[PDB]
């Protein structure tokens, strides 16, 4: 059901699985030659033989980046969603306290009144006729 | 390990299963007759012996009672530090967020240059000797 403790519980597991994948593409990344996003070392190819090489690596350096983004972009999507799912359950958390508190306070007004009962009883039980004598 | 996802589960499961025992004894003190707690019937008590089945039962509704509010107040002690927990997280939640944020847009960033690099080097391939006679 909906926003209740369970749903936020799926949705607070599917945070682990959202690293996983994580430092290991971002390692990838992380390293990549500096001749492949710099492109004044470009005036450095004088070999046409190992400037088709650097378009090759440059291509599928373009495709790591172009997924990565694509997951980063959808993990905080994600973590948006868990944000307002978060601020509606303590929203309601809060009402819940109230409610729960004033249920509280009703149950020692009735725990006083019963106490009330039994004290005065112990003095009501003489005062009556044993009829056994 | 705390405080930290696996922490808040924990806690959050814990709150499923603190509402297990309720709605029975909720129900035996609901049904709780008139004359345990109300010290005004005490004068319709004609006779020692119905006095005394009504000692035995209003002491029963006091433990049902004192035990009852002991767990209840348990239980909103622990709602409160729940409270706490749910708000420290989802601001460390926001932090997560702006740093995934910047992050993020650093990778665009180096994305950007690299597909500048690919541009320049379509242009600067065909300004080299295919030697080959």
């Amino acid at each position: 059901a909906m926003g209740s403790t369970e749903e936020l519980i799926k949705a607070l597991q599917d945070l682990e699985n959202a690293a996983s994948g994580d430092a290991t593409v971002r390692q990838k990344i992380a390293s990549l030659p500096q001749e492949v996003q710099d492109v004044s070392l470009l005036e450095k190819i004088t070999d046409k033989e190992a400037a088709e090489r650097l378009s090759k690596t440059v291509d599928e350096a373009c495709l790591l980046l172009a997924e990565y983004n694509g997951r980063l972009a959808a993990e905080l999507e994600d973590r948006r969603q868990l944000a307002r799912m978060l601020v509606e359950y303590t929203q309601n958390q809060k009402d819940v306290l109230s409610e729960k508190e004033k249920k509280l306070e009703e149950y020692k007004q009735k725990l006083a009144r019963v106490t009330q009962v039994r004290k005065e009883l112990k003095s009501h039980i003489q005062s009556l006729p044993d009829l056994s004598l």
